[PDB]
């Protein structure tokens, strides 16, 4: 496997978006990864509607819309949905609403997504060299990560009880300090203009191997 890999030098990542007082940082992180293979398999690199998850990958899907949902489940809904809008045309309000969701502004479809196995940084590693960009959940519930402004987040509190969603779009490391590349989507004010870089190999810190998992088309 290659030493370091940035998705965005591929193409491959959108702009970062700022998810407001909506707790929709799953449905962000869902189509982030969508995202990536959306552009692996067309060419094009498009948006997807953070919105369309929030508002119609609902009760069915245990997900709770601002206030709390699931990546896999999103990828669920969208395969079952045999679609998702692009964000141009469901832009994202940052409050729940009934689904709007409309075949006419279908941008992407899902046909499966996997799940990697739980606490593994080395098949984490394998998996955005050679899938792409994966959706992670990690504890950013500690003040050092709404703080954090640059280079390798570590953070010793940190545990493996997850909270937060978001992507892994990269790794490497800052002379020696193994990091993965992470996109957040809290604006692009947030850390390093909206990316964090997250220690890696470091007994999944934060729990950010616990549990990943990668949409496909
Ligand atoms: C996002 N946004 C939300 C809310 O995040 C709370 C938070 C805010 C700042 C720092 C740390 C945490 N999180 C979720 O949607 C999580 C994602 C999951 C991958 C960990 N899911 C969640 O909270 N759920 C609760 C309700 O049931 C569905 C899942």
């Amino acid at each position: 496997l290659p030493d370091s890999v940035d998705w965005r030098e591929k193409g491959c990542v959108t702009e970062v978006k700022y998810q407001g007082s909506c707790g929709a940082c799953w449905a962000f992180s869902a189509v982030g990864a969508l995202e990536a293979q959306l552009k692996l398999k067309t060419g094009k690199l498009v948006s997807l509607s953070a919105q369309n998850l929030v508002d119609c990958s609902t009760e069915k899907y245990g997900n709770k819309g601002c206030n709390g949902g699931f990546m896999t489940t999103a990828f669920q809904y969208i395969i079952d949905n045999k679609g998702i809008d692009s964000d141009a045309s469901y832009p994202y309000k940052a409050m729940d609403q009934k689904c709007q969701y409309d075949s006419k502004y279908r941008a992407a479809t899902c046909s499966k997504y996997t799940e990697l196995p739980y606490g593994r940084e080395d098949v984490l590693k394998e998996a955005v060299a050679n899938k792409g960009p994966v959706s992670v959940g990690v504890d950013a519930r500690h003040p050092s990560f709404f703080l954090y402004r640059s280079g390798v987040y570590y953070e010793p509190s940190c545990t493996q009880n997850v909270n937060h969603g978001v992507l892994v779009v990269g790794y490497g490391d800052l002379n020696g300090k193994e990091y993965w590349l992470v996109k957040n989507s809290w604006g692009h004010n947030f850390g390093e203009e909206g990316y964090i870089r997250m220690a890696r190999n470091k007994g999944n810190h934060c729990g950010i191997a616990s549990f990943p998992s990668y949409p496909e088309i």
